[PDB]
């Protein structure tokens, strides 16, 4: 459960800890510094240490000399249960046995480090809730920590004096960490969760649960430039956060790992969860998902394959979407990304029982628009208007450096949605489909609650990816799309803040 990570160590230092601490079949994972946004797993084999590298553009972990994955955990895990696929060159097996535990703990949602006594409390005060709880260094008592926890009846401020704010010390003695007696754990990891099973109770029987951790990631969207900059010189750790909490959403993907369903796969292991898969009447299978922010939702799908145009095509009757967002060109880099599935201009085609015509393309700067008109065979009267953003400046390596277009493109689809009635959800479309297209709608959910509430209300950048990535593998894939995500939120703040 992605102990297995080690977000701050180095090529050199893991082969330490993989020699030192491992043995045969011991792994871990750590973000390679080589290039920002690679991926290293380092696996201890016969004595030794390999390097395995996983890149990641934007679109999904790719394991060199493996399969792409949509998370590192569901890389790992994975392996973990399909021995003898981890191949090296000369088709040698690699075992992963053993995960090598990091205790490093930034990255857990509950850490804090750099926070004085006074903010703490504070903070559990205005956001913290029965069961709100955190660890941040002493300074009073340096290398040490303190549990702050909430107990008590109402969440927010208040005076009748029915919740309250206990705190505890743990002290670091060698290498090890306690709460003053008994058990010595390892890492705060081990000592928080120990005492999440085990709740600590006091002398008159105030026993002190750790609910859930305390929510710093919650802004004002009026203040967004404030808390941008906080980050700028935060986004990383923030991230890592987000990160580590991947682990939870080991979801069942069954319906895509079935035989009859592998070819409609582009990529064999980035698959539909079961619980939020769009289901077909019209077989039943298609890589989408349902995205629903929790009025305006989303169809998250891979870039089409030869064999799945007429499911695609399928969908959007059945689901009755009426735009269509495609953020990736046809082919980059060299291999495919998506087949073209609409007709050149003023052709009409079929692809199966639906019938589609490119009625018109507009060229703007960042994208082209295609009115097409859908209809089923036999019955021309279900004619209805589907309107395909293909948005086309997306570089082939990162984000765009400046989300203006990104942001104009983004109202215009949403314009278009909100003037059709009936439309359903929004397609939204790249190559694996959690990369780019998770990141538009992420940046399209986050707008429209500003939109929607204005300046003066509340949003949760990794809390809605969050949400997002339990509906669909690995919704926004790189640091690089998570900081443009705050970036295009910021830059669409002052522009309703200048008009």
């Amino acid at each position: 459960s992605r102990r297995w990570f080690h977000p701050n160590i180095t090529g050199v230092e893991a082969e330490n800890l993989l020699l030192t601490r491992g043995v045969d079949g011991s792994f871990l994972a750590r973000p390679s510094k080589s290039n920002p946004g690679d991926f290293t797993l380092s696996v201890r084999r016969n004595g030794a240490v390999t390097h395995i590298k996983i890149q990641n553009t934007g679109d999904y972990y790719d394991l060199y000399g493996g399969e792409k994955f949509a998370t590192l955990a569901e890389l790992v895990q994975y392996y973990m249960e399909h021995h003898g696929q981890l191949k090296e060159k000369n088709g040698d097996v690699i075992e992963l046995k053993y995960p090598l535990n990091c205790a490093d703990p930034t990255s857990e949602r509950w850490f804090h480090g750099h926070l004085s006594g006074k903010e703490a409390e504070k903070l559990l005060t205005e956001k913290g809730k029965h069961g709100s709880f955190l660890v941040r260094e002493s300074q009073s008592h340096p290398g040490d920590f303190v549990l702050s926890v909430r107990t008590g009846d109402d969440k927010g401020e208040s005076n009748d004096g029915k919740s309250k704010v206990t705190h505890v010390m743990i002290r670091c003695q060698e290498l090890k960490y306690d709460v003053g007696g008994g058990e010595r754990f390892d890492s705060l990891t081990d000592l928080v969760e120990h005492y999440k099973k085990n709740p600590m109770v006091e002398t008159l029987g105030t026993v002190l649960q750790l609910k859930q951790p305390l929510n710093t990631t919650r802004i004002n969207a009026a203040e967004i430039e404030s808390r941008v900059r906080e980050l700028s010189k935060g986004f990383w750790e923030e991230f890592e956060t987000l990160q580590q909490q991947e682990c939870k959403l080991l979801y069942s993907r069954k319906e895509g790992q079935r035989q009859e369903n592998k070819n409609k796969n582009r990529y064999k292991n980035i698959l539909p969860f079961d619980h939020t898969r769009v289901v077909l009447h019209d077989s039943d299978y298609i890589n989408a998902n349902i995205i629903m922010p929790e009025k305006k939702s989303y169809i998250a799908t891979q870039g089409c394959l030869q064999n799945t145009v007429n499911d695609f095509w399928r969908m959007v009757f059945q689901e009755n979407s009426r735009v269509i967002v495609m953020t990736t060109k046809e082919v980059e880099r060299g291999k495919s990304k998506c087949v073209k599935y609409w007709p050149d201009e003023y052709a009409l085609k079929e692809y199966g029982v639906m019938r589609v015509r490119n009625v018109k393309e507009s060229a703007a700067h960042d994208y082209t628009l295609r009115e097409l008109k859908l209809s089923k065979v036999g019955q021309g009267n279900t004619e209805r208007t589907v309107w395909q953003y293909h948005f086309r400046t997306w570089p082939d390596h990162g984000v765009p450096s400046d989300p203006g277009g990104v942001l104009d493109f983004l109202e215009e689809v949403h314009h278009k949605q909100e003037s059709i009635m009936d439309a359903g959800p929004v397609v939204v479309h790249c190559s694996a489909g959690i990369g780019r297209t998770g990141t538009f709608i992420v940046i399209d959910i986050l707008i429209d609650i500003i939109r929607e509430k204005g300046v003066d209300c509340d949003i949760d950048v990794p809390k809605t990816i969050q949400m997002v990535r339990s509906q669909r593998s690995g919704m926004v894939q790189t640091e690089a799309q998570y900081r443009f995500i705050y970036m295009a939120v910021q830059h669409y703040i002052e522009t309703l803040q200048r008009r």
